[PDB]
């Protein structure tokens, strides 16, 4: 309930690399154009604009997809892959690089990136070449807002009941920061991506976080780890945030204070951890033993909070 702690240091991916070769130049695709944007292959998460997404890339194309990138605009695109296995997407979002990095050693050639949502775009060609190189031909979505502020004035009211402003203030801003940053499950995630205007969005949005309870564990259905009162922001992104691993896996979690049923494997480390300060133990689900997130621990007296947990939305799913 009291924070000593930089917020603004995990947006910043320290764990990725000290300094990093940032990007100021900002293309924007016009409305309702089709351009032809290339797709990463590993990237499978519903990216909403102003997302920020890290990536650890190691095989070689995508290493020479990436170098391409940097020095044409930057973008590339992240689908909302209706089924996972299927490569099944008809909707998606843009990415566009603002941080990049070259490193050697291990033997491999490795980029690090920081890449951040923009537009979201409806899929009408998906095309892969001999390569393996997934080509997009999209149509990006236009950007429609509204006169609506007491819905945001009523989702900011909610918001501030489970965790204690400086939010975005811009009605369309606000309207996707909230669908990235709810303890909503990808089926809902797409339905606030496929709405047009941001008015639909926030009502939509007011209507879902009254309907939500609490977070269970996927694989068990009926072990409540979390509630929706819990939900601690440690981050400037917010209480959802994505974080890659040492192996270049990106794990979308959420910050909450107290967690149930959760068993921790082993003593806290601090290597590669994600929020600076603190150490990390892989917690497990109680009954099925599937993986669930992380317990942080503080690695000083000084700091506050002293614990907290950072569980991934792939293992909870809403009750
Ligand atoms: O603050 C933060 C938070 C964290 C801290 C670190 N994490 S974590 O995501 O890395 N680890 C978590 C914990 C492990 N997983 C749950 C349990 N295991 C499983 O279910 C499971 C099932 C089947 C296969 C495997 C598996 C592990 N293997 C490791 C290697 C490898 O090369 N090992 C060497 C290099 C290190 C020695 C190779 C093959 C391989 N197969 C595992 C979930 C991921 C995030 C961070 O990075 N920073
Ligand atoms: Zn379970």
């Amino acid at each position: 309930n009291i924070i000593n702690f930089d917020t603004s240091l995990p947006t910043s991916h320290t764990y990725l690399g000290a300094d990093m070769e940032e990007f100021h130049g900002r293309t924007l695709h016009d409305d309702d154009s089709i351009q032809v944007i290339p797709v990463l292959p590993q990237v499978m998460m519903i990216l909403v604009p102003g997302q920020t997404l890290p990536l650890q890339l190691f095989h070689p194309q995508e290493v020479s997809m990436v170098r391409n990138l940097i020095q044409n605009d930057r973008t590339f695109a992240v689908l909302a892959y209706s089924n996972v296995q299927e490569r099944e997407a008809e909707f998606g979002t843009t990415a566009e690089i603002y941080a990049y990095r070259e490193e050697q050693d291990f033997g491999i050639e490795i980029v690090k990136v920081k890449a951040i949502g923009r537009q979201r775009f409806k899929v009408l060609e998906l095309r892969t070449q001999s390569d393996g190189i997934q080509q997009a031909k999209v149509q990006i979505l236009p950007e429609g807002s509204g006169d609506a502020e007491t819905l945001m004035d009523r989702i900011k009211k909610q918001l501030r009941e489970w965790d204690e402003d400086s939010l975005p203030s811009n009605p369309i801003d606000f309207s996707y920061w909230v669908a990235a940053n709810l303890p909503i499950d990808d089926s809902l995630r797409i339905q606030l991506l496929k709405i047009d205007s941001a008015i639909q969005r926030l009502r939509c949005e007011l209507d879902i976080m009254n309907k939500c309870t609490s977070l269970c564990c996927k694989q068990c259905q009926e072990t409540e780890i979390t509630t929706k009162n819990e939900i601690f922001s440690l981050s400037r992104e917010g209480p959802m945030a994505a974080y890659v691993n040492p192996h270049g896996y990106v794990h979308e979690i959420l910050t909450v204070y107290k967690a149930c049923n959760l068993n921790l494997i082993g003593r806290p480390s601090t290597e590669h951890s994600w929020f600076p300060g603190y150490a990390w133990t892989v917690a497990q689900c109680k009954i099925c033993a599937s993986h669930i997130g992380w317990k942080f621990t503080a690695t000083k007296k000084d700091m506050s909070p002293q614990k907290f947990w950072g569980l991934t939305r792939s293992a909870l799913i809403p009750t």
